[PDB]
């Protein structure tokens, strides 16, 4: 007689990665008044210093995607 | 006889990953009065400092995604 | 007698990646008063200083996309 | 009258780590016959292997040192 | 009369750190036969693999030394 | 009347790092027979790979010093 193979596997997926600051709504920021005095101060070692700052921010080392498959037909 | 395969998986998911700050509404943040006085101050060692900051930060190192399959016919 | 094999996977799946800043509405952003006084400091390893800034910012040493796929017919 | 203040304080300590592999003796080490045979593995994930070594390792995020002081004399 | 101060401190202390491998003997190290016969392995994430070494590691993240000292006379 | 103020403070102190592979006695390290015999195999991600080693490794992040003084006399 005889052999029929019909290999017809589908992939329809998503893989989605939202990864960070996403459809946020920022309405009228404001800022309240800082104010620093500063005297005879002395540093030995790094600063880092932030005074005053509105913002935003967004770090992403990650948020990566990974998509392995195998197919095999073997007689 | 015969024989007959037929082989027709099908893939219809989502992986999502949503990670970080999504979809908010800030509205109308603003700040108090803030005021630093500083004398005589000494700093052997490493600083950061924040001072009066309004901010949003968003940090992901992970939010990643890995999808894998494998499909295997052997007669 | 006979054989027939039809091999015919489809891949129609998106792998999609979102990372940063993304479709954020800033309505009006504005910025208090800010004031900085300073004598007698001093230096002895790196400074970085941040004042009175209004900004967005967004780093992303991540959101790569890695695809791979095998296809093996042996008879 | 008078006043006479002498100050004199003496340090002769010895802070010390040792941290680590010291002073061991390793006479002769050898080895038995190690053999291995893997057939038709599949590994879907991070893989560390370690066949028939013959090692030390030392390893020292430790070991550190501090030694503060302070000196006052206010009359 | 008259007031006299005599401010003499003296350090000869010792701050040490001997951090790793040290002052060891491997005296005739020698090794076994080893032998891997591998076949069809798969391998999908990261692998790392050491083989019949002899080998001796030392990793120092450690062993830092930090000092501080005051010295405050103040009439 | 008078005043009469003498300052000698004396450091004569030592800060040592040995941090690493120091001293140590290698005598007549040999090595048994490694082989290796490898087919079919297939790798989708990165691979670090060490095969019948004889060595001697140091890594040192640490092992830094740092020494502070301060010498203050104010009237």
């Amino acid at each position: 007689g005889s052999v029929q193979i019909v290999y017809k596997p589908v992939d329809l997926s998503k893989v989605t990665s939202k990864c960070g600051s996403l459809g946020n709504i920022h309405h009228k920021p404001g800022g309240g008044q800082v104010e620093v005095k500063s005297e005879k101060l002395d540093f030995k070692d790094r600063v880092q210093s932030k005074i005053g700052s509105l913002d935003n921010i967004t770090h992403v080392p990650g948020g990566g995607n990974k998509k392995i498959e195998t197919h095999k037909l073997t007689f």
